[PDB]
């Protein structure tokens, strides 16, 4: 109807309740479930759906062999009903490509897919399910974007892209789209030194993105965007509670304007909700691999370089595989505040489970509760041996 | 449009006509049908659908091994088109969890799913397909609810929950929700001594629930709710025609305010329509197991401790497996009265049929007729041997 | 919107064009297609769909063994998109039972399914997808109905039922329903001596049904109904071009008011369009079995006992299996006349092809053209050997 | 709402961006994907879908054996969601037949399917999903049409048909339909000597069709239609850049009004966008077989007999199989110009890959960009060996 405006603040997060879970790998053992990875969740004014990058083959299909690879001509951004698995028969293709983002502006949806060879990729921006704008690679080195939803404010939907090295300085740009057209773009500014896969959310006319510094940081870079002025700033989460992976053990003091050292050229897409005392960080339990997942309440994590946890909640046990994680919220829910939500990608198969030739995942998603709810762990649930 | 009000009385039940049957286990022998249990039926103003707790795997899938277990992280409340089987491709997830209830208030639907470990479960109340309220376990011992539809009156939808022992006194609460928010809750009152899995229906601004006294009763406890005053009473069906299972043989006089003895710590979800002479009780034919199913007209069963049958109808032969049963009605049908309906869960597999490693069910459902219709029996129809 | 009225006459039939074909058995060899039989086609104001009695199992499923049987608790009337096959995932259950009819009155649809044991069957009449009326068996000997669409005029939808012997006089009734309620019913009148499976159509406020005299007639009985006066007449098609099956060879003079002799206690559901010179009869090519299918223009067939063909069109070769056939028309099409249509059930499996343990069918459907179109034959197309 | 009018001109084509890709053969290796061929794409005012001629069997199905054949009673025009594969469960049958065309006029869709034996075929024209007009074969030698979308202007939708020899002069007709009824038809005029499978598009009240001269031409015949005057002209693309297949090597001067010689009695459906300097031609890279695919910017190709490429883009490598290609545009997109689009049919199986007994394809589709985008190649992606 009218463009949505980020007029509410976040609800108080006292715990996390189960929101969605598709048990895709369990079900796909004996049904036509597509192989995927890089999932996320995004809402329309009347529905919330699961999203992911399909690999263009079912898990039991022979073409599942080799799906550990990230970029192929057989990938596409698909969406499907909440908590259902991504099947051949219920998956709606939003666009073709191996890197994506998508968000609804209140009137209709914008989806972006990047495709092409490493030195000649291009982004196609779709709006109202039609292609509207295209952007060619500017650094000719894997043009790539969020892998989770973007956020809109009065028609303006900022999106973070990176083109260039994954192990040195790269060329990150913040594009401001409206109805799929480019209003403006700016090069990354601030103190974040490397940006990849931003996880964003909005509240009170401000959009916050927690990203991945693949080059040197084990703390996460943060980009805060003003969608009206179409400007931004960047820094790192100050807190010593490190949230990338792999990462060194937690120190007692973090870094606010530089990558916290110890691990180079690697990382995992992640997220956080930075809202004063109502601050919660997500991270893998393991400092070595994408194992387990927990939420930690770390008051003022963004600005306090000595901030430590005051509460927490385990989402996935350290004895279970996790993966990417990102933020989304139902901006069209009732009430006076936006309920923070996130999803965790539960990766199965290669490289951790190499008895199978494929790599896929299932999804688990939670939203915040003002109650202090009891906790459960939520594993993918499949038995690899069944696939042998 | 407007909240539905229970303005009609029940139609006269002179017999039962076939309403729906999904033949899920038969069909699922060679199609992607989800393993389920704890099914029910519930209507929206423009459609009636089947509901159940999925086990997050197909019947032929290898992950079907172990589905005799009731609570796992892979369960979810799903709904699907009337008389179709619950397939991977047509099942809509309403929420995640291992205990549920759901009902439409005339404007939109409220669904409730409980999840978590035994000592830390929580209920999430969804309204208009969005999470609205959460309730943490109060007795830290398997927070659980109806496993069949709730009933609404002018926006108020009462729901019965139990937390605590299944073999001694527990903490049952009646919650009064409106638009997914809690208006009030009260602890169970009256003479019912233990409450589990209430089966409810409404007529003339009163909601009647027939439940399961797992601890000591072979007669069924009854909770009658006033959704306007938001108050209730409880007692037992007085009739000597005992309807739980397992149960002792029928005596000549029942008990009105105490559990009828003979069988402890066990039972099955069941239901009844208590409307003076127009009273009909459902029960398994077997007093020992979930075998067979019959409807018995027992005038004034609720208040007459010597009431015996005056008419009956066999639904499932004693040589066929039955299971849970519950009430629902299409509150949005035409006419001057509400047509009583019920479903019977036809459980197949473990523990009765242990040649297979799974446990699932199909559904059969009937509604009342003012005619005196001929009767047929309605078995699940599948051949276990085909699954070997 | 408003009830449809049969205000148009039939279009001139100069030939038949292909309308729909689902290739169900071919496709079902490797997909989840339900076993069916007794199919038909019926239109809603905005869509035309295929209908049939499912057997509650897929063709490749092990439960397909035994589907030669006509009445079981696993059957149901299902409908699905035009020319798609009846799959587990796209079939919508209209009601439960082993004999049916269905028709749209312009506002909504009425569907009728009969179920139960041979001596205690009952019909449930659904309207607007809700059960409204029930009728108990009156002769306690396989209450049965059309197996093809009924026809409505200003809300009144007549339906022909038969209860009683299939090899002697039976009790046939014409019920006049409106909004699923019984307005009136009358016992069969006229000279038709036995009635089963009527195939009907309407034009100019008159409904014509061509049925099956199972007891003695090889010519087909005809019931003409006035839906306003709610009265009818019956006779036989006078023409010597005999259209039931099995049947004796064609004579030079038929019978107008009595069954044409030669074959007893057997037959096949069939149809015709009786409109003066614009008269076309359908029939199997074989006089011995349900083999082949042809349309013959037989001017004044209904009233001329010496009428012979003046034109024809082969639909299915005598070297291919056919089966039931019936009439339907899209009463909501544009133009000044109703275009006559029909379907032919292409039965595969038992008893003619007993190397497989199942019995199913596919559907082929045609409508009339005012052009004189070239002809093709339309076989089921499946290879039984593939199923071995 | 109102009939669409071709009021815009083509957007400037500076490159081609990926639009859709269904990876049908890859996915169908382990899911119920229908065997097809002769695909295309066509838009409705609110959705764009993939179209193709099904073979009435899945790829893994045993009935896939023999699908190299073009005309059978088991074929049908089906459509399905953009970039999804054509599955048994998501494919909507538009009509029955082995040659087709389809287009939306702004209000509703017209679909045409031709069926029958070679000497007695007939076309049935459907409008608003109902059969409206039928046309009998006029030359009794494989009545055939476009195999890609038609184009409408103010309700008038011209369609090119050919009946007669494929290796000598034939009888081509241009039919002008409106609401599925024939307004007028004319015999082919101009200098094109043989016409088959026209690929059309519209801009500024003119419809341009690039077809296939199967008899003698390696250059492509072009028919330009005035849908208001309902008249046309025909010629050949003058350019020496030859675009049919097989074909001789490119000369330095082409032919404007006669077939360019060198290859007889063969060809492939193809297309082009003829718009002055904004002219782009599609063609297989191989001059011998349906291998590879490229787009070439050939300014004034239609009228300049010496025109050579000034820019290009590879779509499919010469080491990958291609096939048919055709034009379509989303006439209902926003903006001031129509964005040129095309699809390429990626044929797999027989005759090029005869280790399998079937012939099918997948689809890849692109639209133009005003940017100069980097290029990628888009193969079908399946491994034939997996099917052995
Ligand atoms: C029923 O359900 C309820 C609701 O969930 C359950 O109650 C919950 O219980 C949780 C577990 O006990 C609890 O979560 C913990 O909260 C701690 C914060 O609370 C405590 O501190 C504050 C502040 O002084 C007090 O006010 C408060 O009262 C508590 O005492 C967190 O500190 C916990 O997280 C830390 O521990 C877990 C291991 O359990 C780690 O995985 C996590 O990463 C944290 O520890 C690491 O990081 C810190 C920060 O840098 C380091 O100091 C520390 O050494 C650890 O570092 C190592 O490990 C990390 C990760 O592997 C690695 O990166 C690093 O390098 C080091 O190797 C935890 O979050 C909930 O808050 C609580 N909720 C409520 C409402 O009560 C209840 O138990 C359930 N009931 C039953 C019967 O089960
Ligand atoms: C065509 O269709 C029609 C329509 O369905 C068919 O007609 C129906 O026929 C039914 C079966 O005959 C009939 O159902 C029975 O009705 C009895 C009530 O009617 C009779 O009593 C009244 C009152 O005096 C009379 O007015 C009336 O005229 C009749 O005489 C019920 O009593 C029957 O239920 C009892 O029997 C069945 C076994 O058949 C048990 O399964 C059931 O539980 C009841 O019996 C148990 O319970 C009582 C109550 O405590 C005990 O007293 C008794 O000993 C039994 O207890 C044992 O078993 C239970 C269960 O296992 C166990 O818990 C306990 O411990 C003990 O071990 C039955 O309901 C329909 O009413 C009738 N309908 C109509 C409209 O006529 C017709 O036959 C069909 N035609 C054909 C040709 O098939
Ligand atoms: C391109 O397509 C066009 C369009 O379809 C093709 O043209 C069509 O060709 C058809 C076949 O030739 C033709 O159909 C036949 O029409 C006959 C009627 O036309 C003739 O008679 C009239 C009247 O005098 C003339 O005006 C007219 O010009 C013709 O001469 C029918 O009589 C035909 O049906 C009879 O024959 C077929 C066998 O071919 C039987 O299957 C059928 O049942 C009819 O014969 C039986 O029944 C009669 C009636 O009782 C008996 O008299 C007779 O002995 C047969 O009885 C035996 O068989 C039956 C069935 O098994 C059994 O029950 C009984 O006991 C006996 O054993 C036939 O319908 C179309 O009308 C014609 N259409 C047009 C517009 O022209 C064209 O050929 C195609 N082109 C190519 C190149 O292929
Ligand atoms: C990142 O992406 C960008 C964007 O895609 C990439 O840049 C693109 O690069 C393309 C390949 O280099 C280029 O495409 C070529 O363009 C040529 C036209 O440009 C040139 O000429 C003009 C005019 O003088 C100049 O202005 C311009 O600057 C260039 O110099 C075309 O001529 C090319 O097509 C010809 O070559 C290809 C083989 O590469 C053939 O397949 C094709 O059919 C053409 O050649 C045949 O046909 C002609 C015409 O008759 C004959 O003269 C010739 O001998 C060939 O004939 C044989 O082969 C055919 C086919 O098999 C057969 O039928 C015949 O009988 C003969 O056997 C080609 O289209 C893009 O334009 C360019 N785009 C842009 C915006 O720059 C960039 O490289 C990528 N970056 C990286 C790092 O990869
Ligand atoms: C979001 O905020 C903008 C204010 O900028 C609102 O957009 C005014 O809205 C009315 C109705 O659409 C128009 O008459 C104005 O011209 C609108 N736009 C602007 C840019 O001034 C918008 O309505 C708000 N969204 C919601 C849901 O209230
Ligand atoms: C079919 O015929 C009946 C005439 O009997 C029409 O029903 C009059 O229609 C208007 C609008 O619905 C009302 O004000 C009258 O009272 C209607 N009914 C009767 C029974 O008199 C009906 O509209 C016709 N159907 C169509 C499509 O025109
Ligand atoms: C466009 C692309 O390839 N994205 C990939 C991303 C990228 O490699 C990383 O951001 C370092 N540059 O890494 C991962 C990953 O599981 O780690 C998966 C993504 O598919
Ligand atoms: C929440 C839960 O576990 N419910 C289970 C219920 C419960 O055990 C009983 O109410 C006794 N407490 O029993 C049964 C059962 O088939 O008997 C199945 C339910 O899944
Ligand atoms: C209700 C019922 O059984 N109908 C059956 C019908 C019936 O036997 C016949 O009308 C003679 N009475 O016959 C046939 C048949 O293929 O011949 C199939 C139907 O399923
Ligand atoms: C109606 C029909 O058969 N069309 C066929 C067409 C035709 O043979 C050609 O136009 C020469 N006449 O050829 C091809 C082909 O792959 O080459 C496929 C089409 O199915
Ligand atoms: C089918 O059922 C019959 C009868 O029970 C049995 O003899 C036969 O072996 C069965 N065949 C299969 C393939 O199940
Ligand atoms: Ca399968
Ligand atoms: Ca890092
Ligand atoms: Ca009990
Ligand atoms: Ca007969
Ligand atoms: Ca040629």
């Amino acid at each position: 109807r009218d463009f949505n405006n980020l007029t509410k603040g976040l609800c108080t997060i006292n715990s996390w309740h189960i929101y969605g879970k598709d048990n895709a790998v369990r079900i796909g053992e004996d049904s036509d479930v597509l192989v995927t990875r890089e999932p996320y969740v995004s809402c329309d004014p009347d529905e919330c759906r699961f999203y992911a990058l399909s690999q263009g083959t079912t898990i039991r299909g022979k073409h599942s062999n080799g799906t550990i690879h990230d970029r192929s001509q057989y990938r596409a951004l698909i969406s499907w009903p909440l908590s259902s698995p991504p099947t051949v028969y219920n998956s709606r293709v939003e666009c073709i490509g191996w890197s994506s983002t998508s968000c609804h502006d209140g009137k209709t949806r914008m989806s972006i897919c990047i495709s092409g060879p490493n030195n000649n990729a291009s982004a196609v921006i779709w709006y109202n399910r039609r292609p509207v704008t295209e952007i060619n690679t500017w650094a000719r080195n894997i043009l790539r974007t969020q892998e989770s939803e973007c956020v809109c404010h009065n028609g303006v939907c900022p999106v973070v892209f990176t083109d260039g090295s994954a192990t040195g300085p790269a060329e990150t740009r913040i594009y401001y789209f409206k109805e799929g057209k480019i209003l403006k773009w700016e090069p990354l500014a601030g103190t974040a030194k490397h940006i990849e896969e931003c996880s964003c959310y909005g509240e009170r006319a401000e959009i916050t993105c927690t990203c991945r510094d693949n080059w040197q940081g084990s703390n996460r870079p943060v980009i805060r965007i003003d969608p009206v002025a179409m400007t931004h700033t960047s820094q790192y989460i100050c807190s010593p509670v490190l949230t990338d992976n792999p990462r060194p053990n937690d120190p007692t003091v973090g870094k606010c304007n530089d990558p916290y050292p110890g691990n180079n050229n690697n990382g995992v897409k992640g997220f956080s909700y930075l809202d004063g005392v109502n601050t919660w960080l997500g991270r893998t339990i393991s400092i070595a691999s994408r194992s387990g997942y927990e939420m930690l309440k770390v008051p003022n994590a963004l600005t306090d370089d000595k901030s430590k946890p005051t509460q927490g909640q385990t989402i996935v046990l350290n004895t279970d595989w996790s993966g990417y994680s990102g933020s989304f919220m139902d901006y069209w829910a009732e009430g006076e505040c936006y309920r923070a939500c996130f999803y965790v990608e539960l990766i199965r198969g290669r490289p951790k489970e190499d008895k199978v030739w494929w790599t896929s995942n299932s999804i688990v998603s939670m939203c915040s509760s003002t109650e202090f709810l009891g906790q459960w762990d939520w594993p993918d649930g499949a038995k690899i041996e069944y696939f042998l």
